[PDB]
């Protein structure tokens, strides 16, 4: 087929763009930091599970939350020989502490018997517990939004949420059960991709690759949504060969394209490319939290990767930024090797439009480090604050299943300065193992 230019009405990551950033990413305002291992120590609260991906019960802008003088936090958890065994614990702290120490866990968030009891078709095939928010509402209760996937069903992830019902106490916080628990959504087919689009390929084995994970909650003026990973439906361009001759999807001018197009193809992964179709998500909510209107999604990784994952966004110092964490391993961007790995950086006027990189690239930190080390991280998280031009970069330290008496722990959080739409890791911030805060 010949060449077309439809950007569809929202943004999306230039491959021109992710080409500097083999460069660029050798600078080190944009490079997560060596920590110290001698340092690192595992969770008290947890006991020999592996801990990863995480989020802070926080308010409705960003900042985490009180909920009764304790800072609070959910877990993927699980027994680190199962790589199929996720479950959502929930630690928390107190609010004046930072040592690791200071994380008592409370338990696994959802009882076995859970969910049935809830009375959601789609919950009953559920066999994994991933990742999401968790906000904090303004009548004092906790709100929870995951991922809803199975293993049954070929991994089809669904949007996901419940109340966490739940009692504290001057010294420690227990969970009596949950309760408005149900699923909202699981893709809708010409705007993001449903889990019966990717059978049609033969689903794994197609070599495509299916996600519907992390919402993020927020809301701007009183309208509450969630914000995730996935994949342009059929509508929003998507996936296909089709798929490599919009150069909306390569930027910097025409000409430019016809090389890479050109290029790649020639490939030794023009399929690779075909198929990555990702994109980081919009739909609005009801005050009952039931999906109310599915939107156009705010971004898409259109060629360069299938999968982009840990989205995030929020209002600070007047202006929306928003991002996600991808495996450059995954990309198919020259320069960008399987070590590769980083948190991406985009930032609009208005939570719904139109979001430019940071940096020029929307990258905003690179890691390397080899899986083996102890330091590596992946996740990586930008927490908002009250006010101030830093947010507090989390993320899980050391690989869930490497090492034997080392496991999927937090790594220390630390500092990222962020104003106007340049970022810059702030030099010698490491915190705490876990800090989700500084005051
Ligand atoms: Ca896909």
């Amino acid at each position: 087929q010949k060449p077309y230019k439809e950007t569809y009405g929202i943004s999306h990551i230039t491959r021109h763009d992710m080409l500097q950033i083999p460069e660029q990413q050798k600078n080190e305002k944009y490079q997560v930091p060596e920590f110290d291992s001698s340092t690192i120590k595992n969770i008290s609260s947890a006991k020999g599970l592996d801990v990863w991906d995480s989020w802070p019960l926080q308010n409705a802008d960003g900042t985490v939350a009180n909920y009764h003088g304790y800072h609070i936090v959910f877990a993927l958890a699980g027994d680190p020989k199962n790589a199929d065994d996720t479950s959502i614990y929930m630690f928390y702290q107190k609010v004046g502490e930072t040592s690791i120490d200071s994380w008592k866990n409370a338990g696994r968030v959802f009882k076995d018997s859970d969910k049935f009891d809830a009375n959601d078709s789609i919950l009953k095939d559920q066999t994994q517990e991933w990742a999401g928010s968790a906000t904090f509402t303004s009548d004092g209760k906790i709100r929870l939004f995951y991922t809803d996937f199975s293993g049954k069903h070929y991994g089809k992830q669904t949007l996901t949420t419940a109340q966490v019902n739940v009692s504290a106490s001057d010294s420690s916080l227990n969970i009596n059960g949950v309760e408005d628990y149900k699923s909202i959504f699981d893709g809708d087919g010409k705007t993001y991709q449903n889990v019966q689009q990717f059978i049609d390929e033969g689903n794994y084995s197609s070599g495509d690759n299916h996600t519907l994970r992390d919402p993020h909650y927020v809301e701007d003026k009183g309208h509450k949504y969630l914000v995730f990973e996935a994949n342009t439906g059929t509508e929003d361009g998507y996936q296909g060969e089709e798929s490599l001759f919009n150069k909306a999807y390569y930027g910097k001018s025409t000409s430019f394209f016809r090389q890479e197009s050109q290029k790649l193809l020639q490939s030794d992964k023009k399929r690779t490319a075909e198929l990555a179709n990702g994109a980081l998500g919009m739909i609005e909510l009801n005050d009952d939290y039931t999906l109310k209107k599915v939107m156009k999604p705010l971004i898409a990784s259109n060629t360069v990767t299938d999968e982009i994952e840990r989205a995030n966004v929020f209002k600070m110092n007047g202006k929306w930024y928003l991002f996600t964490d991808s495996r450059g391993s995954k990309m198919t961007i020259d320069g960008i090797t399987s070590n590769d790995i980083y948190m991406l950086g985009y930032v609009s006027n208005s939570l719904t439009g139109p979001y430019k990189p940071l940096n020029k690239t929307g990258l905003v930190l690179k890691m390397d480090l080899d899986p083996n080390d102890v330091t590596f991280t992946y996740s990586h998280f930008a927490v908002p604050q009250a006010k101030g031009n830093n947010v507090v970069i989390t993320s899980y330290m050391t690989n869930r299943g490497f090492y034997a008496d080392k496991q999927s722990t937090f790594a220390p959080s630390f500092l990222l300065n962020i104003k106007g739409k340049k970022t810059s890791v702030v030099k010698d911030s490491i915190l705490e193992q876990g800090q989700l805060t500084v005051n």
